[PDB]
């Protein structure tokens, strides 16, 4: 055919029930997703293609940077709190990777009050008990498929891009090859 299970996507042999519709897994120490979200706008692009209805879903992860890996995946559940990833995840991506200025929780907490969040709604968002489930969802939705890899896509709990797979030449093609085929997925 012209999407082959192998190719552009793999099939999960474990297949996950009640999975979020798009699910994408990144790292801001994940140099292929700094490159995902700045160069290449993947999510932004999928969006556009996608149907009707669909809701796209964006989790951090843990298994890189150690400590402050953790931090990040907090500070990402308090951003999806309060709605302002729109503002953060440049900055974000810029101080671990470009300027190497965020060492420390601290320097994460200055990323959003430079963004305009308040000090005090950012401490409390990142204390709250609804945060901390949102931590709990992040880590059990990657549990759930096994993830040992970022940038990652799941469509419908049941197929996981497969980038490798894709002429990288021109980065414009890539990116619609790539949201074409997670369209193609959602519509199966």
């Amino acid at each position: 055919a012209q999407y082959e299970d192998g190719k552009q996507y793999t099939t999960l042999e474990k297949p996950v029930a009640g999975a979020p519709q798009v699910l994408e897994f990144f790292s801001f120490f994940c140099p292929h997703c700094y490159q995902f979200e700045e160069v290449l706008h993947i999510s932004d692009n999928v969006k556009k293609k996608l149907p009707e209805g669909v809701k796209m879903t964006k989790y951090h992860v843990n298994f890189m940077g150690g400590d402050l890996g953790k931090d990040l995946t907090q500070a990402w559940a308090v951003a999806m709190a309060l709605g302002v990833e729109d503002k953060v995840t440049v900055p974000l991506f810029e101080g671990v990777q470009k300027t190497q200025t965020i060492r420390s929780a601290s320097d994460i907490r200055d990323v959003f009050i430079n963004a305009g969040i308040k000090g005090e709604e950012y401490d409390a968002a990142w204390n709250s008990f609804v945060v901390k489930s949102l931590v709990a969802q992040q880590e059990k939705a990657a549990a759930d498929v096994q993830l040992r890899g970022v940038p990652a896509m799941f469509v419908n709990g049941k197929y996981q891009l497969n980038p490798q797979g894709m002429d990288t030449s021109n980065m414009d093609v890539f990116v619609q090859q790539y949201a074409d085929t997670v369209k193609y997925l959602s519509e199966k």
